[PDB]
């Protein structure tokens, strides 16, 4: 059995509290990840007899790291070497020339000398970020240090006190990163011989200090980055340009004269309100797809409308427009006239703009609109950290891909819609995906509210105060497949009416329903509970304990009518015990059942006979004390059984040698002391970490079983620690002799 | 020493896990509180030799309670008897006739018979609430059961299935409570002989269901409470009338014809929008002081303005007007014209109305306005449970009394003020108290924002995103005494500027400052830190650990400048150790010092010599392991010393016999095993509960000290449990022989 690393050939050996490099690693290993360990020393004997290695990860070691000269030199096949967050005072000496990837981020490297990297001619990707950052005083770049690296495609020098663009850069460069490098002025000679440059990042130089995870210092006298007219004169191949947080007031149109392939342009966190109103540079970008002009607002300025230049109609290739934090009161049809002529424009981002009123008729004017993002605005009822991240642009999808896949998406979440008005969805396009999350919506749903958009397939109504007790609630949305009513708190509770879940029956296509954290302790559905389409139900964070503890036993067949249900989540329901009759009434069509994070003192395993389709049973975070011995007689379909964070002290005799269908069995964080031969198949995984094991002679039977059943993978063996005796405490069960 | 009760003559014996009534109670005791105990049986021998008792509290027993016939009959001086939440099936038989107060709330009493209460002629206050509630089917009231009780002033029958008003009620009645009693119709004969009635509560009968902590069922066909024109024709002495949640659409003015003393009128949770627009009943209330018409809104109706009847000018005695949940878009000067002529109107409650715009010039039109409550509205930047509770009306003060005491109060909390506009406080009265809490205000304070109201003495700016790095921040408010910047998260952090607390110096009257949970780990104030007015600083939930762990020791005199400081809160600062030099730099003028809920491993008691005014030292929730023996040489002013929730295993020899000024010493929830004679004055209190005491022969020395020092009060002796041996485990240290 592979110890302490997990073989897959890639060997995962990260976060295992290793004080030194393990010599128990196989010679056949090509990739070794030793990150997040307490390793302090690296020598030539650390990777002895490992010529087959290509990738070595030694990040965040310890919790600095001492590396001898030519410690990696013996490895002729080493191509990737990650040495991030190691507190290295300089570049490691005698590095192998075979390297193509090198990452030296978050170290104390203040000098980029020829003695360290000039020998490495095979380097393709080089990362030297967060080295001389707020310590430093200036990063010493040796004259023509990168000139010898003629095969360098990517060079990241971001987050370093540079002041000036490094001279004598290789012509092979395709991606250049110089973010937060204190470079105030850019000249024509800075990017002269870079004919193959596709990416240029100059963000955070003379910045507009906002919500940043890193220290921000703006330039003296509110100064902007000074870029010469002829600075980007020979960057014909540039596709990506990042000029975020550069305190720009004006954009010279001449910068894009010899730039006809520009695909992405980042201009967020600048002072360009005037440039948005009249932009000459907009006629210079016919191949631009993504444009970000976010958080460009004037401090204390709340205008009536957004001033969009007519030159926005010249952006023929535009697919995405990000106009967050412009801050304006009203959006009219006339204001967005230049964008209406754009054929590829599918995404509009108007989040965090505090817009009070929008003339929603303007969105059906667009040719190919797919995403309308209006989150964190003020629309009211209408009546009659990691360094390898994009810090200034949001990479996360604006709408959940599950929602957006159905069709036209509209996000009206975190607004002032405290009730759905009769003209709320007036003159709106054919929306298939709608988000009305955290609007504090206290609407009594009757089946008249969503009449204007009756083709919604995915509806997010989370964190509201909605009333869906009426049988005709949401019935106007016949094509509805997904309904998310998570964290909904009833504001007009009626005894003998709340909760009335009769509305779900009327839907012919509703497959996914989530009424989690709704605080359902009362049901009034006289007849239970039919839905021939529903496959997934999330009933987590409710009060099933109250419902099933009922003296009259009224809610005994609460989910019996859902004869198509495959997944059921009953977690966080404060369940101490499930009545035998109530469990038998659960749909026999279930494949996945979650009863985790409850207070279950006991569980009737015999009742599993009425569930012949059950493959997954989640019983984690409960108060279960014992297990069954005759599990084979109750189940023959169960594949995954999660019993972690329980009070199981003994494994019954003939448990593993009963269930033939079982593959994954989690018994971690329990009260197991020993595993016997009698208790000891198609099992592929067995979790046992965080158990108080007695490392004596009684554990010997289970150790022999581990060597006899090598295929049964036991994860994180280092966390399978002995509780007693004192001399064996701390050590792993596999480390015994 | 009094055990298990604490003598004060009133004997507190509540929540002490008592399975039976203690016989160790003194005969001199007049008041005994045995509530929240596990007592199951009550007999005539339970209170034997206690003739001096007047008040007995047996509430929430157990966690029902079995009482024998005439168990209390032997007590001739018993006047008050509380028997709440005891699961009593009927009224206790053979109760003493001497009783004046009786509470039988939250029991299973379904019958009010003559055999139980008719003998009790001395009864003044009777409470029979939550007895026949949602079980029941109807509460059986015997004909003329209350008729014999000719001395009854208060009768509460609230939360019981009554259906009809009980006939033959005593003429002595001053307060009648009939809330949520299923009484749909009120006739002239219901309150005929009640000439001395001052209070009538009929709330929750035919209700408008809302966020109620109790079950709510509205009347059939949206029915309102039917009150006869002459139903209140003889209630001339009525001062308080509660008609909340009665689904009223119209108020008959005839109900107040013979009611000239009505002081308070509750009409919340009804459908009286039309009545507010035109109310004939308003001319019938000249002596009315408090009027509540909250949550009267029309469902789905968001009107442009509030329609206030001109008859509101006839409410000459009005002091408070509560108009929450009316729901309207804009408030104009003309809309509040009838209220402007009212001389006593001091409080206006317009909370939860979603008002987008208010013409703030209308508030200076009022004669004696003191409280302007506009919380939970939509004002944006202006540019160029217990049964004895009032369930329908808010009893809590609208503005904190400490704020309101300074003068005219304005509450604009939980609104849309994301920045302070130039016309935000345009045409506003002389405000001395302002609340701008939870507005998500990201304003860069410069000293121009609060220009229109420069007489603010108390300013609440909690839960915002404010920037106060500018030295001229809030300096326009020269008379400012209290500034609350709690939970403020800086949205625009600048390295070398954030945090800059230079603004505090300019204030000549700032006494109290609260910058708690501001996450202050960086300071840039080149010179520390003068303020000759500040007496209290709350620096809790910050990062003093980072500030004092500084390699250059820049923030060593962080609070030295505040030469008037008496109270300093340094809790939740993640402090593991305080540097000796940094502690000496704290103000000598201090009287109260809180360093609680930190991670302090050690504390230098010697440094207390530079603090001759220190009376209170809070060191709770820390990791302190040992104490000093020569405390007398370091302090002679210390009165209170809180050391609870620490790791103190030993009390040094000559600790109590050193500090003569010490009165209160808390050593609870520690690791103390025994207290010696050598370690064993003006001490009045000594806390030691939750300590692992070794109840052997070594504890005997401390037990003798307890009997010798009876004046040194040890609270909750039942919680001072032995850890070892097994036979003594669970028992109290005072229970040993
Ligand atoms: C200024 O603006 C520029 C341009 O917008 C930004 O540049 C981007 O920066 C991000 C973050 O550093 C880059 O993202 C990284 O891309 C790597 C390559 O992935 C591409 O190629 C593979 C195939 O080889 C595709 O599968 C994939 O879809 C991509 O097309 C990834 O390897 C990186 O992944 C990392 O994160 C993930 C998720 O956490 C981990 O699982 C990985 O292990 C890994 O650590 C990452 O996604 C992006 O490529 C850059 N743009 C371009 C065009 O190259 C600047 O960041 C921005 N500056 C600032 C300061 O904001
Ligand atoms: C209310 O309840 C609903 C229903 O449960 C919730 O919606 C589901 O949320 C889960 C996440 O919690 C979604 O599942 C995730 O989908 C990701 C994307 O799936 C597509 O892409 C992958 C490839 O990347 C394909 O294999 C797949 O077939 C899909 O086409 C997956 O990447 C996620 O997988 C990862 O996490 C899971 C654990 O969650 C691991 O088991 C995986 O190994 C993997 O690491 C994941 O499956 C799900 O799609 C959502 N469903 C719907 C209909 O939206 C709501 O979120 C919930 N609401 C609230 C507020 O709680
Ligand atoms: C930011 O920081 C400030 C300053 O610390 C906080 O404001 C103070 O908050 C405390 C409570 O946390 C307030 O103290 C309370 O005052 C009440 C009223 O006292 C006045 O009236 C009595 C007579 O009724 C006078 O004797 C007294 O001198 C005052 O004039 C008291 O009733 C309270 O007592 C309760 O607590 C004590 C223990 O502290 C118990 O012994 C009592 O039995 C009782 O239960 C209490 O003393 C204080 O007045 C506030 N000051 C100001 C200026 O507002 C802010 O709350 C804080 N902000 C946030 C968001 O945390
Ligand atoms: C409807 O609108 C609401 C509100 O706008 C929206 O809720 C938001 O959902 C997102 C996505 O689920 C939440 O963001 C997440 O935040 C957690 C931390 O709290 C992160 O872990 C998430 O992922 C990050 O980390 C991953 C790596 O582990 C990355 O791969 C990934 O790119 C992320 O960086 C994620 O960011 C967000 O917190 C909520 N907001 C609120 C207010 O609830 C909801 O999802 C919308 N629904 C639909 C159908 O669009
Ligand atoms: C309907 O309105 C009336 C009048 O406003 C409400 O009466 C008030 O009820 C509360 C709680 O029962 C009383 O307060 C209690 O007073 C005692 C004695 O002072 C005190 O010991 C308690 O701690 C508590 O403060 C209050 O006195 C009483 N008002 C009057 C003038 O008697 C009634 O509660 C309302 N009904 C509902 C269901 O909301
Ligand atoms: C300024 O406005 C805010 C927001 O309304 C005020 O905060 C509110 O403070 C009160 C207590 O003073 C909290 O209400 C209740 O407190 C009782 C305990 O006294 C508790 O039992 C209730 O459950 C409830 O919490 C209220 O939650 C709190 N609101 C927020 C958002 O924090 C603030 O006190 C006002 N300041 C001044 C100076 O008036
Ligand atoms: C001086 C000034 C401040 C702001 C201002 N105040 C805010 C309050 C909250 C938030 C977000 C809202 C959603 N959740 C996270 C925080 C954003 C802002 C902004 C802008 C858009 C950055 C706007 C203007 C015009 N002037
Ligand atoms: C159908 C309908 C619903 C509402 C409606 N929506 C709300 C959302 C939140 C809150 C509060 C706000 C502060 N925090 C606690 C909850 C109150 C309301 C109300 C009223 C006043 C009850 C209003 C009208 C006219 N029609
Ligand atoms: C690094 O290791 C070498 C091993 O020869 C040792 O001589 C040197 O002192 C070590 N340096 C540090 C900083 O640990
Ligand atoms: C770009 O470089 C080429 C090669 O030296 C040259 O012909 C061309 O004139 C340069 N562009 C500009 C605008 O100077
Ligand atoms: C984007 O627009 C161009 C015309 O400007 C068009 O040729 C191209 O096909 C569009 N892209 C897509 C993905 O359709
Ligand atoms: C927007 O739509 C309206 C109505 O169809 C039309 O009159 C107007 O010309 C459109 N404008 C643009 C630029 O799409
Ligand atoms: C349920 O919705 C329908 C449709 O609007 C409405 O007629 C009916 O009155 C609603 N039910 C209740 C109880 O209000
Ligand atoms: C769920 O219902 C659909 C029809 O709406 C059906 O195709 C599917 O097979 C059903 N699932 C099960 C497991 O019966
Ligand atoms: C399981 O439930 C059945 C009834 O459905 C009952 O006969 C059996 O005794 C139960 N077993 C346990 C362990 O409670
Ligand atoms: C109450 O106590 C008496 C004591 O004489 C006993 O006879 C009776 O059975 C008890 N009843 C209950 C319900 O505990
Ligand atoms: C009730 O009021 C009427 C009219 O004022 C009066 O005639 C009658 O005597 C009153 N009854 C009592 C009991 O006061
Ligand atoms: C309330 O108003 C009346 C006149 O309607 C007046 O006589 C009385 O003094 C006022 N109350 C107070 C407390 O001033
Ligand atoms: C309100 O104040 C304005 C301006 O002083 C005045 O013209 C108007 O008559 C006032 N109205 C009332 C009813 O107080
Ligand atoms: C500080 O406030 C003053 C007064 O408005 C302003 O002139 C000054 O520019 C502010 N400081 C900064 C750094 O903006
Ligand atoms: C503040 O300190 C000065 C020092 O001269 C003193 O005169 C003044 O009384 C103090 N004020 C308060 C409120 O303690
Ligand atoms: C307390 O601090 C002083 C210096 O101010 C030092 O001499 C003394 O040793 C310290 N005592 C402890 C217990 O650290």
């Amino acid at each position: 059995r592979s110890y302490p690393c997990d073989e897959k050939v890639i060997a995962e050996c990260s976060n295992r509290r290793l004080q030194e490099v393990p010599q128990t690693v196989g010679k056949y290993v090509t990739e070794l990840d030793l990150s997040d360990n307490f390793i302090t020393h690296i020598t030539n004997e650390s990777f002895q007899g490992l010529q087959n290695l290509t990738k070595i990860n030694l990040n965040h070691n310890p919790n600095g790291l001492n590396i001898t000269d030519g410690a990696f030199l013996n490895l002729k096949n080493l191509r990737e070497l990650l040495l991030e967050d190691n507190q290295l005072p300089q570049i490691p000496s005698g590095l192998p020339e075979s390297l193509t990837e090198l990452s030296l981020i978050q170290n104390n490297i203040y000098n980029i000398t020829k003695e360290g990297i000039s020998r490495l001619i095979n380097l393709k990707n080089l990362y030297l970020a967060w080295n001389c950052y707020f310590n430093c005083e200036k990063t010493n770049i040796e004259d023509g240090v990168f000139e010898t690296l003629t095969n360098l495609e990517l060079l990241s020098l971001s987050f370093n006190s540079l002041s000036h663009v490094p001279p004598k850069l290789p012509s092979s460069l395709r991606k250049l990163f110089l973010s937060n490098t204190q470079i105030k002025y850019i000249s024509e000679e800075d990017f002269k011989g870079l004919i193959n440059l596709t990416l240029l990042d100059l963000s955070g130089n003379c910045p507009r200090c906002f919500n940043a995870p890193f220290p921000c210092v703006p330039c003296d006298g509110g100064a902007s980055i000074n870029i010469d007219r002829f600075a980007f004169q020979n960057l014909t191949q540039l596709r990506y340009l990042n000029l975020s947080s550069t305190s720009l007031r004006k954009i010279n149109a001449a910068w894009f004269k010899n730039m006809p392939h520009l695909k992405v342009l980042d201009l967020e966190f600048n002072y360009l309100v005037g440039e948005i109103a009249s932009g000459a540079f907009l006629t210079m970008l016919p191949r631009l797809e993504i444009l970000d002009l976010s958080f460009n607002y004037i401090k204390g300025s709340y205008p009536q409308h957004i001033n969009i230049s007519r030159n926005f109609s010249k952006l023929l290739s535009l697919r995405a427009l990000h106009l967050r934090g412009y801050v304006f009161q009203e959006l009219r049809e006339d204001d967005f006239q230049p964008l209406m002529q754009l054929p590829n424009l599918s995404t509009i981002n108007l989040g965090i703009n505090f817009i009070k009123q929008i003339d929603f008729k303007l969105f059906q004017n667009f040719s190919n609109l797919e995403i309308i993002y209006l989150s964190e605005n003020r629309i009211s009822p209408l009546v009659k950290f990691d360094p390898h991240s994009n810090f200034y642009h949001f990479t996360r999808p604006l709408i959940k891909p599950q929602c957006a896949a159905y069709g036209k998406a509209l996000d009206l979440s975190l607004n002032s819609i405290f009730f759905i008005g009769p003209n709320q969805f007036e003159n709106l396009p054919d929306i298939a995906c709608l988000n009305l999350s955290a609007n504090s919506n206290a609407q009594v749903l009757s089946g008249t509210e969503f009449s204007a958009i009756p083709h919604v397939k995915y509806l997010d109504l989370t964190n509201n105060r909605l009333d869906f007790d009426n049988a005709s609630a949401l019935t106007e949305l016949s094509d509805l497949e997904v309904l998310d009513l998570s964290y909904n708190s009833h504001y007009f509770r009626i005894a003998g009416v709340t909760h009335h879940l009769e509305f779900i029956q009327n839907f012919t296509n509703l497959k996914v329903l989530n009424l989690s954290h709704n605080n359902i302790y009362t049901l009034t559905d006289k007849y239970n509970l039919e839905s021939k389409s529903l496959v997934e139900l999330v009933f987590s964070g409710n009060r099933l304990d109250i419902l099933w503890n009922d003296d009259d036993n009224r809610y005994i067949s609460i989910f019996k009518g859902l004869k198509n249900l495959t997944r059921l989540d009953l977690s966080l329901n404060r369940l101490k015990h499930i009545p035998n009759e109530a469990f038998l009434n659960l749909p026999a069509s279930l494949t996945e059942l979650h009863i985790n994070d409850n207070m279950l003192k006991f569980f009737n395993w015999t009742l599993l006979q009425q569930f012949p389709r059950l493959e997954l049973l989640d019983l984690r975070g409960n108060k279960l004390l014992f297990l069954t011995d005759s599990l084979s007689d109750f189940t023959s379909s169960l594949r995954t059984l999660l019993l972690s964070h329980n009070r199981i002290s003994h494994l019954p005799s003939g448990f593993l040698s009963e269930v033939s269908s079982l593959k994954h069995l989690d018994l971690s964080s329990n009260l197991l002391k020993t595993i016997n031969k009698s208790a000891l198949t198609k099992l592929s995984m067995l979790e046992l970490h965080g158990n108080p094991f007695e490392c004596t002679c009684d554990i010997g039977d289970f150790r022999r079983w581990m060597d006899e059943h090598l295929n049964v993978k036991i994860p994180r063996l280092v966390d399978v620690i002995c509780a007693s005796p004192g001399d064996q405490r701390g050590k792993s069960i596999v480390s015994l002799e």
